[PDB]
This record gives C-alpha cells, structure tokens and sequence, in this order.
C-alpha cells in the first residue's frame, strides 16, 4: 500500500519501518467470550451518551478528517494548532498521519477484519457523514484511536506542561469512537498500544527528527 | 497532584524526573474492574488460564521473568535487542535504561496505586503465586496499575527508538513480560493494561528531559559504534 | 407421546407407532431458561451465526435450509460417497424417506409441544437468512429441533451402512444442525438437545422389524453398487 516513496505528505516511513501490527496484538474478543460481553456492554453504555454534551462532543470528533485532528487538540494544548499560526507544527503532525493510522494499523485490520458496532446492530452511529466509507474496513484496531493518541504522545513532548490535559484530551478521543458506534471498546485499547510504537519508530526516523526540532524551536519562540 | 516520594531531586540514579513533571495516573486512567462488573469476570477468567499455565514452558519463562528485580529488566532484553545489554558491554545504554527505571516504576503510577490500592489475585484468592521469593514485598501494594509492567514496555519503546531494525521483537518481548505477571498471579490482567498507557505517557515526558535526551544521543552513538565490531 | 401421525396413519413415512416413540418429555432437560447463563451462551451464539450468514459457510447453511423432508438423504451424496436418490439407490432412499418422520417427530413431539420454545427469529424479530420455510414454523416450539434429529439419525444410519466415510458422513451430520444456528431457525440448545433424541430414535427403529428388513435390503443395494 500507500507509504512515504508515494505520498509523502502523509508518511514519513516505509513498508518495512512500519510495525507488524498482526504480531503484536492479541486477537480481538470473539462472540462467546465475556470480554466481548462487555464490548456489548460498552457500546450500550456509549449509545445512551449520544443525546448528552459529551454526545455532541463525540459526532464532532468523528467529523474530523486526518488534517483536523491536530487542530481539536489546541484547547488542550493551550494554543491553537493551524497551518496559520504555527505551521510547523502543523506540518509535522500532518505527515505522521498515515504511519499512525494506516501503516501501523494495515497487517492487523485486514487480517482479522472484524465488523464494526453500526453494522453488527444494523443502526447508524451518531453522525451518518462518516459511515458510509468505514463500514467496510476491520474495526481492529482502530486507525483512528491510533492517530489520536499518537499525537497526544509527540504533543506531550513538546508542552510537558500541558500534558495531563493533552493526554486525557486523547484518550477522550477514543472513547467517542464508542460513543458513536464507530469501534468496540477493545479497538480503541489495541489502537493505543499500536500508537505508542508508531511513535517510538517515528522517533527513529531522521525526517521526523528534523521537523520536530523545528516544530520545538516555534514553540520556544 | 501526585502523593509524596521519592523523584530525581532525593535519588538522581534511578530518576530522571521531579515529582511536578510525573503524569498524574489517578486523572489519566479509568478505574480498575470493579466487582460486580463484566469486566471482572474477565480478569477471573485470565487468573484462571494463567494459572493452568504455570506448568508449561511459557510458565517456565513466566516464572523466570518473575525474578528479575528492578535492575535486571535491562538485561532481559539481550536476546531481543540483538546484543548484550550490561554496564561492561554498554555501559551507555545500560546507564540510560538504569537511570529511568523509577520514572516509569514509580512516578507514572503513583497517584493512582495509592488512590485504589487494588488488591492483587495472589492476595485475592490466597495462594501463592509460581515464584514465591518477591512475593511478601508485593502483597500488600496496589495492583492497579502494574509498575512492572510499566518498566517492561517504557524500557520497549526507547530500545526500540534505538534498534528499529528489531522493533517487532523488542516490543514482542516487552508485550510478553506483562503477560507473565498474569501468569504468575501477581496482577490482574487489567493492571497490566493500564501499566502500558502511563509506560508510554512517560516514555513522551522523558523525551522533554534534558539529561535523558542527552543520555538517549551517547547511548545511539554507543550502538552505532559496536555495529561496526 | 401427544398426538399425531404414525406408521398406521402415514406408512410412507413412519416405521413406529405412537406407543413405540421415546418420551423425550421425559428424557431430555428443560431449554435454558432466560436469566440463566446457558441462555446468556444461545444468544452468543446466535449472532455468531448471524455473522456468518454472508461466509460461504452460510451459503451452505441456507441451501441446507431449503430442504423440506424429502430431500435430507440427498444432502448426504457428497459425503456418502455415491448419489443417494430414487433414481440409484431405490432401497436406501426408500430407507431413509421412511424414518423421516420417526426422528423428525415421534422422537420431539412430547417436549416440543410442553415447552413451545419461540425461535431465535421470532425472539428477534428478524428474518432468516432463507425467508421461504419461515413463516409456517414460527409458531412451532422451538426445543428440541425436529430437523437436527432428522438429520443426525439419518447420519448415524449411513454411517452404519458405509462405514469406510463414516468420520465424514458424521460430520455431514453434525454440520446440518450447526446450519440451522446460523440461519437462525434454532438455539444452539435446541440442536444440542435433537442430537440426543436422534440417537435415541435410531435404537428405537433398530428394534423394528420393518426397519431391519428394509436396512438389510439396502445394505446389500449398497455392497452390489460397490
């Protein structure tokens, strides 16, 4: 698939820098197990917080293409994060999008390609936009809750001071994938174990050193 | 905040970080199971398949990795890393992962081991556990989060920033010894859920720490140095 | 045993009487009862299935479906090793059109009718994954599953008779009842109870002498063919 020699605005790794995502991870719950028990349970749980605040605050966070989940971490990060007003931040965390979400995600989604919520119960998650497309992929493990707390990760890096609001910012970000009938609860747990390790790899790669130097020195200035 | 204890400003050999720059655990992670809850029934089950376990060869290793006090995590890495993870032999490396053992031991799970001093399953069901040496120590500890656990996978992701060659086994390796906690009874298996979140949390703060940073280039110069013996 | 059709109402169909039929009232358990965990396991186990219904396996599944009695012999080709059929097994599918009914009804009617089981799909309120045999069964009591005795009787028999595919005429069996889990027509309880009526039809049917000559002349059609 899709790497850095094909779009390298999103990736800045290869094929073989990428983590083997189906050797890492357990297996995910099958139906007769009680862990998938409680994925039921949590989805349940998730469904009844949809017509509430954090409901709201869920579907929007499901709106967010890849270029849009940098910028929802900006009250958590104390200032907003833009191609405008600090773009070199900005540039890094565009470009590490599709390690995160895909490379580090690619082994283990197709070979498991477990359904997700919406489909197994035959109803819509909470905003219908964003459905259509995702329906057809493997629920684990999430490519999203990997991205999100991927950047949570190289954000705490860079403002120390901030990151117990940055870190629950992203774990938040998970939870509303449950929330909004996108994944089970055990997606979101393997996709931040698979992010971790995507952002020890990205700290391996000369590319990502250099632009996350400079995205340290525009924080400093 | 974090309760009191010990950080880099009482013993700078086994912390990098100052009690102001720990994660707050207690905020960070949702509770344990709670009794009563699907959840349990869950950790049960895995005490259980554990426990049918100790008499095989993943109980061997279990019990084996079960030894291993704080400052030996450094050297059961070996295999994985590809080379010998010791002060003679690299001595940068070994100092850098000595240096950090607390930080993600201790300080990444502080405030919330003492907020829900979780009981541990040895404790629990009272038996023993299948390495009975660092057991009396242990019994009387919060189990939630794993610090162990949280040790074991830090220690991953900065050897694995090191030697990305061998990323798939290292991780493996670090995935596994938290497994072997559940083996041996001495965590629930969602202790050592939690303990890899706060492990990589900390991992990010480390990185934003002059003296780890510092520490982190001399130990990749090391290595790049005796790939060319 | 309630009652119904026998061997002296429809002979085409019955070798056994009324008072010949095992009592499976008596013989088997209650189905699980809801807020047991048993059930909490029949629910698993029916949205397993319902997973499946778009597998290949369940394409199996719902062709297996289709079948109305006459019919569940021919299923058996494939794994029997030869076409059963009128056509060119005459005693063996004679044999086996026979005892339809034997372990399809004599063998559940009692409990069938004291429990009155409702089916997963009505439970649901959902379709099956073959919509053509729905509508006449719903109301039927669910436990335990008339087909899933037919047809593990059916395979206990074959394999008697050719024993070399037995493993995989055993099988064949097995996998008739875990089909009507995945398409939704029983519980998995309903199945595991049928197979043990079906067994117990089988040495009922042994003990008849219609039966016993029939299944001689169709062991020695088999042995000729061979």
């Amino acid at each position: 698939g899709n790497d850095v020699t094909t779009k390298p605005d999103l990736y800045y790794l290869t094929n073989d820098n990428a983590i083997d995502s189906l050797a890492l991870l357990p297996p995910p719950p099958q139906i007769g197990s009680i862990a998938f028990l409680n994925d039921q349970a949590m989805y349940e749980k998730g469904r009844l917080l949809r017509n509430t605040e954090r409901g709201k605050l869920a579907a929007e966070d499901a709106n967010l293409s890849s270029g849009g989940v940098a910028n929802v971490f900006s009250a958590a990060f104390g200032s907003p994060i833009t191609a405008k007003d600090s773009p070199e931040l900005h540039k890094l965390l565009t470009n590490m999008i599709r390690d995160a979400g895909d490379l580090a995600t690619r082994s283990a989604k197709e070979y498991y390609m477990r359904i997700r919520p919406f489909a197994f119960y035959g109803v819509s998650t909470c905003n219908t936009k964003e459905q259509d497309k995702l329906s057809k992929n493997g629920s684990y493990p999430s490519g999203h809750t990997s991205i999100g707390w991927a950047t949570a990760l190289v954000l705490s890096e860079i403002n120390p001071a901030r990151q117990d609001t940055i870190l629950k910012r992203g774990y938040e970000l998970g939870d509303s994938r449950v929330i909004c009938g996108y994944h089970w609860q055990s997606d979101v747990d393997a996709a931040r174990i698979v992010g971790s390790a995507i952002v020890a790899t990205l700290h391996s790669n000369p590319v990502f050193q250099a632009q996350l130097q400079k995205a340290k020195d525009e924080f400093a200035n």
